[PDB]
């Protein structure tokens, strides 16, 4: 109930695996009766970890580590696993019921109307395949999850309802529809036919500021919208931004892959300093990310053309050619510190829209898609 007291339901220690370093560490969990798994550094005598375990998969395995437990939730489209590991089976089985336990207490489309055309990603959980609904001609992304990835009936209708009902957001890829079939999960969404900003950086090499002002504007709209509702990206980088047929920006959504990297050796993603430390992370990493692909637009190159260490000691150099304005709005996107970052404050993206850089945005054309583009994409096929 909402006016009772939230209660301990099983609390002790576990060794969790990190988000993005993917090491093991020991961790005091406190599993609550409201569905929150609240981890700490130490035993209390601020929380690290917070997560619901409510509409939760829970699997036990052995490997890598004997006696290990996975809780899988679905994020919207995305798969998200958190693992955890015990000292015995006994113990891993108190767990896992407890944690069961807390999340039961909180409770015609086919695949054969589509034609299926390419591959437009893959990963641990799916793959993402170009697809042509039959009965209309029209062309959509389908993020279709394996087998092993079980979710809810309720769960999926919910994701349905809640797409229709938020349709001004023109930046980021509609889910269109979702439905299951016997075994899988699949997802009904946008594809963008004006091509992946990466092949069209890589093609011109370098962006115009006002072209990369052009398309930074869009991303900060869209990250206001998402931060409004409390919702991070973390992904912003050029390979998740496409180009729709007019030469608007599409923010994607096709993850299928697992989070973060066994250490700081193995990375060239350019995560934010926050996240390679393992400390509190929110709303900022997106103004980090937003850095790091403008950063690229305009330069040309990443910033560090070791990288552990040079994101959390090293300076960003800026080429001569850079405005003060262009220099200023990097400088202040790629700060270390995130309460000192452009975008961190309490204000968040207004602070970004405020920025010299962007004084000829206006802001309402922006979110209105009443911006004309500087390059209209050439008329492709869908499949080309
Ligand atoms: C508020 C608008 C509707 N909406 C909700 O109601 C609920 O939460 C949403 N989450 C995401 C969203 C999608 C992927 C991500 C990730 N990169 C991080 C990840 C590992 O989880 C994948 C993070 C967040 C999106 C979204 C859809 C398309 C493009 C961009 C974001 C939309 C919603």
């Amino acid at each position: 109930g909402a006016m009772d007291e939230v209660s301990v339901i099983k609390e002790g220690w576990l060794h969790k695996r990190g988000e993005y370093i993917k090491t093991w560490r020991p961790r005091y969990f406190l599993l609550k009766s409201d569905g929150s798994f609240i981890g700490y550094k130490e035993r209390p005598e601020p929380p690290l970890n917070n997560f619901s375990v409510a509409e939760c998969q829970l699997m036990k395995t052995e490997r890598p580590r004997p006696n290990t437990f996975v809780i899988r939730c679905l994020q919207w489209t995305t798969v998200i696993e958190r693992t955890f590991h015990v000292d015995s089976p006994d113990e891993r089985e108190e767990w896992m019921r407890a944690i069961q336990m807390v999340a039961n207490s909180l409770k015609k489309v086919t695949m054969n109307d589509f034609d299926y055309l390419k591959l437009l990603g893959k990963g641990t959980f799916g793959k993402v395949i170009l697809v042509r609904e039959k009965a209309t001609g029209r062309y959509y992304a389908m993020k279709i999850l394996r087998k092993e990835v079980i979710i809810a009936k309720d769960e999926v209708a919910h994701t349905v309802t809640e797409s229709r009902v938020l349709q001004r957001h023109p930046f980021l890829t509609a889910l269109k529809y979702a439905f299951q079939t016997h075994d899988r999960l699949c997802f009904v969404m946008e594809y963008a036919n004006g091509g992946e900003l990466f092949f069209h950086l890589s093609r011109e090499r370098v962006f115009t500021e006002e072209r990369a002002r052009f398309y930074g504007a869009e991303i900060v709209s869209a990250l206001e919208y998402l931060h409004s509702r409390d919702v991070v990206y973390r992904d912003i980088k050029l390979e998740n931004l496409m180009l729709d047929k007019d030469g608007h920006i599409k923010i994607t959504d096709f993850g299928l892959c697992k989070e973060g990297i066994s250490d700081g050796a193995t990375m060239p993603e350019y995560l934010a300093p926050e996240v390679l430390e393992d400390n509190d992370y929110g709303r900022a990493v997106d103004w980090w990310g937003l850095g790091v692909v403008m950063y690229e637009m305009m330069c040309g190159r990443l910033p560090f053309y070791r990288l552990f260490e040079l994101i959390l000691m090293e300076e960003i150099r800026f080429p001569r050619t850079l405005s003060p304005e262009a220099k200023s709005l990097l400088a202040g996107l790629l700060k270390k510190d995130p309460k000192q970052r452009l975008g961190g404050g309490p204000s968040d993206a207004k602070e970004v829209m405020e920025h010299r850089f962007f004084l000829s945005i206006n802001w309402q054309d922006v979110v209105q898609k009443k911006l004309l583009p500087p390059f209209k994409p050439q008329v492709t096929s869908e499949v080309d």
